């Protein structure tokens, strides 16, 4: 288990931005700007800094050209400059590698701490950021698929309980999770800002980044992204969805960028900010837990995820999950899922729902 | 080939209602009234008469208790009372069995003709119907999933060109179809009322009724139906969707009633009323023709459909399709589909899209 | 009274396009293309030809540069080439001035007949038109405010029953109307294509063109047009709405182009194609008849409308309405409206709803 | 000026519920339940306890029968039981009257403090509450107009800067405000939970309660409430909207309950939780500030608001505003409003936008 430091945890406000390494900056720009409509805060020949429609901080997404596509940092904003000091002391006590730069790692961010966290992920903590024009009423720019906020990250890690304890000590509260009747945890979601999540853990080989999620205002905005991708004849880059989530209750869609980084589009989860917010636990065999409508979860969603980098820019070695696999127990050859607990009708043995096999 | 009568075709306005035989009336009522929110026009111990939010004719759906679930009649409204006489002469010349009831077959319909049509389907033609309160501004009754109009039927039949020519003679205009390069037709959509379809032909063993479709105002109304079915823990009765259609461009969902009758929910297709409305042909291997987003079509959509009855209420014998199977050529072991024509990236060989066999 | 000809009426399919004269073509282009997102079929220094997202005929709107902003033609497509000949005979029997051009008045239209109709309006009838790429699945182009179809026209004319009868003889069927208890008709809506209207008559001094209406898919598309106009700091060009209509049950908005031509954005009216479609008559004092939510009807809606041209391009003289004014009887100083018939609560006397009088 | 106490402010989570006094409990139930679709947690002959679709605390609204319709309490939930003690000490240092009930003022709330705050408003602070079934995935119950959360309160008070400083010391952050070029503040919005507001101050005679706001998921849910009010032939109870706000950028509607308590329906404001969230100041003469589309603000919006009670249940005396009136300076006789700053075209002199004047 990861011990709880004597040192006070930093006060984390929210997920704020991700830095993604991409291999072809122009192809990535085309996806994130021309297809998805994100707004350019700054760009040059090496990097593109993008923000959502309602953001005032410098960016939500940095695309950095590099040789290997990977997550380089997932950044959380802290409440005060002094919280960056707290973050540094906290991670030093945990025995984690840290690097602090008073003028930031990327443009538009000031004093920042990056760490290789106990699960192998590159976390950044910062307060100082360059404010930009908040585009929230720029309806002259508004896309029919407009991405309005950064919502969350989702991480793949082999041991969910181990990770969950560490994030709870850091101040995240678990909102929903997935378990079985045999003591296995498959996933958990946890928050600071009072939505279902700021980061989440998905059981699997890791460290890998499962996805970065952006919000829309309404469900039709998500539909429009799918319609546009059909019109562009890139529907093969729609991985899963659209649907209603069980966990989170949000309307959702998963798409893949040119380097196969998975982006979720997400809307209309619920308020979690009360400290006794009731925690919802689903059974892993409940076929409405991921897609509420019982639509099958494609195996690539379980198996594929992005590499992550260490502070030297090198790919982190992947550690294999030894706990049961959600894929195997639900849609594999010996898998099972149900629609109604205890009802054989609407249950699936050794295959996925709605008529499909792997 | 089905010859064109010399008798003038009835002037058909639109699809108007279906009569479905159901085995358990209370269970069926629960689905159509309590789940789907259709409005009761009349009921007793034997039948439930239901209508959509914007309808003024007596009903769009009649549920009739019987021993074997099946389509008993698919009904079209005609322009004038004299068009029922035309329909009778027309089908008599075709050599079809007909039955005329001057006082109707079901409540709220007057003078009506039922026929066993040349494709084996029980069609009704009528003009006279009891007007009821049009609920189109009754927002005090409006459901988050409200079904606002009856939109179309879809029929499974073995020989699509044969059926298409028969429907064209009857005045239906083809709007869209699916074909391959060898010249096989897999499906056609055709209309009277100036939408993408009033009835449609799906290639397969028939006569069987593929579905009845109702429209909503907006796409979120369809999402709500899915969400409601999840809450009621009957998500297993969501067969396919929700999705954007390629053919028709409509947003869609397919669900199954307690007797496995398939209901489509549908919104936002386009205007087809001009006589030179451009006809759209899709290639059968195009993975965006059915679901525009490339989601796979579940095999049950191609294989399962409702029995239909003859005028004595016995189940109509089925004729097997001998033309190529859309299932087999797209998602079966020797099938294939593409995202971009001529591109192996985003193509699927011997399985369906998105990772599924 | 306008007589019914012996000659058969042409079979009219639908409203198809309007030709509007505009005074500054670049300013008008900015409005219809950059603000509203209509699609250009053809343009030059003299004209801009525009279509909606789902259209396959050549255009829904022609902007023609000229000295005096006005309606030059409201055009209906007919079912067959021969229906143009029927239109010509029909209007010649009515004693109307007609002009026939075998190769069209505007680009992308073939054989066409323009008439100065018995109410002074320039109608066009045509069958032949150049087909274009139907953009209905071009979601790479789709705007958050996308205009998907042309829906209808609305005409201001002093004597509504006189015009209604003439349109009925032409095959248009009345769907809804607005009357009072003492027999005055204020407005009527009438269709060919199976929606609430293809053209409509608003009582007032005329001939003038009240508006041209385009459809969206959903209500939020209309909300976006408002939002965008706020962002562009042209909210003063939002005239009325958005709202829910009583008559038609459609969600709506009225906006003004650079020459004050009024454009309606409209969605989700109901099917009227059955021949016994039930007609709906509203009382003029029913404050839910126009805006169903009871929001006040802005006075310019009742007073302002576009000039129309005759076949020489000169403005048609205006004839004054002598029947009662809807403005006056509902929101003027002697006006009244109700929420519930017979209830003083929720009634308005000498002013509009929601606490406003006329400015 | 209201001094900053030495005692630490309670840690406030969010607005949580209001208790409104109503004169006819059945008529009020018809409005909030049958019209608006709120969910009944408990009721009897004297009270109705209601909650929104996504709520897990016992209620968001208590309707209490009494002789005079009024706000009885606006309630904020605090982070810990100990914050109720902090609240008591804080308000005692402010010199305010307070009342502490270990088992609650209303059913489903435990240990609770009510205070007559420095602006004369009855605030409640509590932590303990009975959890109920959270209905957030009960789509079998979901209405076409479903109210999904309680969002905020809005208070009418004569001196906005005085109130603003007090609420800032209590830890609310101002997100937007309306001012003019001559030093007057007409309104301010302020939050704890990371939306545009939890409570707000509107300049006017007070203390009075301007509104309680509930949110929906989507704009069409707000359209449906209007549509249903039309079908029920109660469109006279739609006061203002629907619209897009300038302040907050939310889609909105204002409606009136049977006692004229004003309810806002609200959706799709933006995230404010960062501590340096940019404060937006609108000029009072900007005609897109309140309705972004420039629709005129109905005069009753500026003049009418609910009475509020003291801790004895008596109506609080009203103190008149002496600062300039937003109504007067925008749509009154000497009013002015603009569409584009510095452009005469689209400006309005001595009347409202869109062709309207103030009714007599
Ligand atoms: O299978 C598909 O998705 C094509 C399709 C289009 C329109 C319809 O009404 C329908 O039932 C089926
Ligand atoms: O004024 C109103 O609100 C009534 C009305 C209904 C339908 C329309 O198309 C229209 O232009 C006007
Ligand atoms: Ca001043
Ligand atoms: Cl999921
Ligand atoms: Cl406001
Ligand atoms: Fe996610
Ligand atoms: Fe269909
Ligand atoms: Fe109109
Ligand atoms: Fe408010």
């Amino acid at each position: 288990e990861i011990p709880k430091p004597v040192a006070p945890a930093p006060d984390i406000l929210r997920c704020a931005y991700a830095e993604l390494v991409v291999t072809d900056l122009a192809k990535s720009r085309n996806f994130y700007v021309d297809v998805l409509g994100l707004h350019v805060s700054y760009e040059d020949e090496n990097q593109i800094y993008l923000r959502s429609f309602e953001e005032f901080i410098h960016h939500n997404l940095v695309l950095t050209k590099g040789p290997v596509a990977a997550l380089k940092a997932m950044a959380f904003r802290v409440r005060t400059p002094e919280d960056v000091d707290k973050a540094e002391a906290y991670y030093q006590e945990l025995g984690c590698r840290t690097e602090r730069r008073k003028d930031g790692f990327v443009k538009g961010i000031g004093d920042a701490l990056r760490v290789e966290d106990p699960l192998g992920f590159p976390y950044e903590f910062f307060f100082e950021t360059t404010h930009v024009e908040r585009l929230h009423m720029r309806y002259d720019l508004y896309s029919a698929g407009e991405l309005v906020r950064l919502d969350h990250f989702n991480q793949v890690t082999p041991d969910v309980p181990r990770g969950r304890k560490y994030l709870e000590d850091l101040g995240f509260r678990v909102t929903e999770d997935i378990q079985d009747d045999e003591g296995t945890t498959y996933a958990a979601w946890m928050h600071r800002k009072g939505t279902v999540n700021d980061t989440a853990l998905t059981g699997g080989n890791g460290p890998r980044l499962h996805h970065v999620a952006f919000s829309t205002h309404e469900k039709h905005n998500i539909i429009q992204i799918c319609d546009k991708m059909g019109a562009l004849r890139i529907s093969d880059r729609i991985e899963r969805g659209p649907g209603r989530h069980g966990v989170s209750n949000a309307f959702y869609l998963y798409i893949l960028d040119p380097d196969n980084h998975r982006i979720e589009i997400y809307t209309q989860d619920y308020y979690t900010g009360d400290p006794d917010n009731p925690t919802i636990t689903w059974n892993v065999h409940d076929n409405q837990r991921r897609d509420w409508w019982g639509n099958p979860v494609v195996p690539s969603w379980y198996t594929e995820a992005s590499k992550v980098l260490d502070l030297d820019g090198n790919v982190q070695e992947i550690i294999e999950r030894t706990d049961d696999s959600e894929l195997e127990v639900t849609i594999g050859a010996d898998g099972f899922s149900f629609t109604r607990a205890g009802d054989e009708d609407g249950s699936y043995h050794g295959q996925a729902s709605k008529g499909f096999k792997l």
